[PDB]
């Protein structure tokens, strides 16, 4: 009925008569009067959203402020009903954080998209005063959001479902399973569940938004931070060190390839070896404070604001693990090459077939797994090799827009497809180790158990 | 001086602008001879910044020996312009740049103040502090402070450095007979300590300290690897933080070897023996250090003399130190407490085993190794908690310096860092070195070398 900016005056005059206010008649009717205009502002379409749908994540949103500070006025309403005046005035000055860290960023006009206005000193972008990096990737559209969503949505979903069975199937046949060189490929196959719970946790209602955004709006950059949820860091610790934890399981995968021919139980502190490098690292990264938020791939990951802390923390430990696992395949390769030569009756000998079946499907999933880590290495590559100028281009576009304007150059969607074709699809090839004619037999056995 | 030292100054500036610009290779010659003289001229002058001053103090030392090093320098310029080398004589000549502004232009009138000095370089410049940059010494610390600790690095690191190199020497001596664990882990855990060495003594050698720690326009080295910077620094680095990384794991080997050792003796637990935890030992510090340099934040220190992590924004000393450090105690420590659980399960299980009268050999070689690694324990404590009281105090130190600094552009340092924390981290990190190197300290060593000695 009333122009949201009338709206916005009257939470403006009735908050000035809270706090000057004597007896709590005064409040009440002050309060009263914020929750009719904050309602009919909340009918209203911000000046700024004109073009956009009502159904919008921004009209969501912009709806959303406000039924925040109906709740925060009501609660207020009872506080002065109490004749709390003192308690209705404290939370009275709570409606300006609410108004302030939700709503204002739609009744701006100081700031310009992809800037968003917020009171938060620690989330204005460089020196641009009042104005922060809104949540949603700039450089990205709608279109392209969804798009990507759906694409994690997908590729998540039969990641765990597969890595999912593997690990049922090997907690079911624990006793007789979790013997080397087999249970390398059990935990492997724990990394990448993690690791897709971590990709998956986004599609939860308003997960994404509470993730990868700040309370304020504004981009989750350099967490952990001061005053802001943990739910970043989180998915950060899930997915990290998910990924950095399966890279070493499959150096682990390669040394037990090399080392199948020598030998032809042993379940010790190898897990000493395995969880410490991913741990360490992660750990490095929290101290550092190097973890950002980003809206398309809807996770926290470390390097998305500073490319060199993804070419230290990814980028590298993968091409070291590239170049030790290389070594043990090719070493593993040579052992064979010397084995079928000097000795042509050992594969020629049906005695030990047990150990020519585990050594053959060790190789096979460890060449596969290389392959697989190669291609997720070269899409880490593009992205070192480019975000510097990407970083400046999301700089010079963000910049402009305050003072046409085009983005020169992006970061590229189809890479990063790659590396998730390659990062799922070691899960989903990983978790193939037990779709044997076995493990039919071990859920034939866990259905007689009732 | 004859003439001004503003006079000489500004001739000094004029024939080396007619130096980069000049068309012909006898005017090279002949801009460096005029300056070599303006520069003695000026040496002879009292700049009015300390003119209260003595002509011995400090001061006046430096200032003059400013005009030495610009005159030394003029002089190898002066062989190579002689010697038609007009492109090593320009090269050369741009050192003189650095010579006068960071050394002498702190001491005349312009830009700068210090502990900043003027620099043409804007990568070092200081914040907005447009043409200057933070001087190379350690603004915080006295020179004799400076001094004092690099007397303490020095014999401190000889002796490491001595006593690791001997144990290294006696153990590639019986090479055949050495090799064997849980004794190698010491041979291991001493060539970590040997090579950290060589890495905190470098700095001794002539010039060798203004060449890691400082940049070529001498103001100090920050956010390495820098471009256009020689690698010297990220050497020292590399040497120092890898070192330092992969001895406190080649102590967590220790402890786990002391612990399954007697694991070993029984139960189901293979002893140790032909095991690649080498794999985990060189990997984990391998992958710091490259972490660090992807991310350049390595800095030089001037009272330290070293390349570190973590000086001038201390969470990457937090990060990549301290935590290490101190899940290699946790680590560490659980080990040591469950191998004395096992030592006294076996004492209890298998009477008399581990005495002079059964197995000997195994009981004197863990009863050395749990001392070793209980005395290691204690040492990488120490050295932990002085990274901590650096890492507790770090964030109000940095305010104190930018605070300083700022002031002397447009006051007092309100606090700074404890050289005696640093003093009893190096006392306790050259001491593992020192402590870990004794473990050939026995009669079979004599023996040993005997047979050495043909
Ligand atoms: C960083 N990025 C920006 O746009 C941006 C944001 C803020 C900033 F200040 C400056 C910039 C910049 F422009 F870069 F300069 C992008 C974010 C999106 N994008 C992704 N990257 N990686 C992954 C991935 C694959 C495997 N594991 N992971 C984590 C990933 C996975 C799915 C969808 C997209 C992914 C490329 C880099
Ligand atoms: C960082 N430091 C500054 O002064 C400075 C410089 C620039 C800057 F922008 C802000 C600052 C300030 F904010 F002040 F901190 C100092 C450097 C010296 N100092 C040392 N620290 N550590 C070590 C050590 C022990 C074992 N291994 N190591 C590497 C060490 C060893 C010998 C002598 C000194 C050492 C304490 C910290
Ligand atoms: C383990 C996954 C938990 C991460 C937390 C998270 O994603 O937040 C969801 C949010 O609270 C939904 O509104
Ligand atoms: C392992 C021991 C952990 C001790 C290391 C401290 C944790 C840390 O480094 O993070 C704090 C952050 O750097 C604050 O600025
Ligand atoms: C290899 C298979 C992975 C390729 C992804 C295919 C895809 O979805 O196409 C990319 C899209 O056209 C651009 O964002
Ligand atoms: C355990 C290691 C604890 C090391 C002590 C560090 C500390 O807590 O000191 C605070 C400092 O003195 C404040 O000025
Ligand atoms: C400085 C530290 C000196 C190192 C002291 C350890 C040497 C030691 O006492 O060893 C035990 C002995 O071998 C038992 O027979
Ligand atoms: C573009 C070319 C660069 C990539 C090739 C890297 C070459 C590295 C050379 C040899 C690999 C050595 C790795 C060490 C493995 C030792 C493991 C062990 O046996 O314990
Ligand atoms: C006391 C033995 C020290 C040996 C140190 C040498 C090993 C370290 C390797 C490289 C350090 C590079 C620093 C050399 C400085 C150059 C000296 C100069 O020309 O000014
Ligand atoms: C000092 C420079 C540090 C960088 C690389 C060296 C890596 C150390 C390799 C040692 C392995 C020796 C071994 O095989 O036992």
């Amino acid at each position: 009925t009333a122009d949201l900016e009338d709206n916005w005056e009257t939470l403006n005059d009735n908050l000035k008569v809270i706090e000057k206010a004597d007896n709590a008649a005064q409040v009440k009717d002050a309060l009263t009067k914020m929750r009719a205009a904050a309602l009919d502002a909340q009918k209203a379409t911000p000046p700024k959203l004109e073009d956009k749908s009502p159904d919008s994540p921004e009209m969501k949103d912009f709806r959303h402020g406000f039924d925040i500070l109906v709740g925060q006025i009501d609660d207020a309403l009872k506080l002065a009903n109490e004749g709390k005046v003192k308690e209705a005035q404290a939370a009275a000055e709570q409606l300006k954080t609410t108004r302030n860290a939700y709503i204002q960023k739609y009744l701006s006009g100081q700031c310009e998209v992809p800037l968003v206005r917020t009171d938060n000193p620690k989330s204005w972008y460089e020196d641009v005063e009042g104005c922060g990096i809104q949540c949603q990737n700039p450089l990205f559209t709608e279109a392209e959001h969804q798009d990507m969503h759906s694409y994690i949505a997908a590729f998540g979903a039969v990641t765990g479902l597969c890595t999912l069975f593997t690990l049922a199937t090997f907690v079911a046949d624990w006793r007789n399973s979790n013997r080397y060189p087999a249970v390398i490929l059990f935990y492997v196959n724990a990394c990448f569940f993690v690791g897709s719970i971590g990709w998956l946790a986004q599609f939860m209602d308003g997960a994404r938004r509470e993730i990868v955004c700040r309370a304020d709006g504004t981009m989750r950059l350099g967490e952990p931070t001061s005053n802001e949820t943990l739910s970043c860091v989180i998915i950060f610790v899930i997915v990290y060190y998910a990924l950095m934890a399966g890279v070493v399981w499959f150096v682990v995968l390669t040394y037990a390839w090399h080392t199948s021919f020598k030998a032809l139980g042993k379940t010790s502190y190898f897990h000493l070896l395995t969880w410490s490098l991913p741990f360490v690292l992660t750990v490095a990264i929290l101290a550092v404070a190097q973890v950002d938020g980003d809206s398309v791939s809807g996770i926290c990951f470390v390097g998305y604001k500073n490319y060199r802390y993804r070419a230290g923390f990814v980028l590298a430990p993968i091409g070291l693990v590239l170049i030790v696992g290389g070594y043990f395949l090719i070493r593993g390769v040579m052992t064979l090459f010397s084995i079928k030569s000097n000795h042509p009756g050992l594969l020629s000998e049906k005695a030990a077939s047990k150990i020519n079946e585990t050594m053959l499907r060790l190789g096979i999933f460890g060449f596969l797994a290389f392959g697989f880590v190669l291609i997720t290495f070269s899409c880490h590559f593009y992205d070192f090799f480019n975000q510097a100028e990407w970083e400046r281009s999301f700089r010079d576009y963000v910049l402009c827009q305050a003072n046409d304007c085009e983005i020169k150059n992006r970061p590229s969607l189809l890479v990063e497809k790659i590396n998730l074709f390659a990062m799922f699809g070691t899960g989903i090839a990983m978790s193939t180790w037990v779709w044997t004619k076995a493990t039919l037999l071990i859920w034939r056995r866990t259905w007689c158990r009732l």
